[PDB]
């Protein structure tokens, strides 16, 4: 992902918030 949501992508990132 490119954000800091709860769900990781891979690395220390993640998904956006998005509806």
């Amino acid at each position: 992902g490119l954000s800091q949501g709860v769900e990781p992508d891979i690395g220390q990132t993640y998904f956006e918030e998005s509806r």
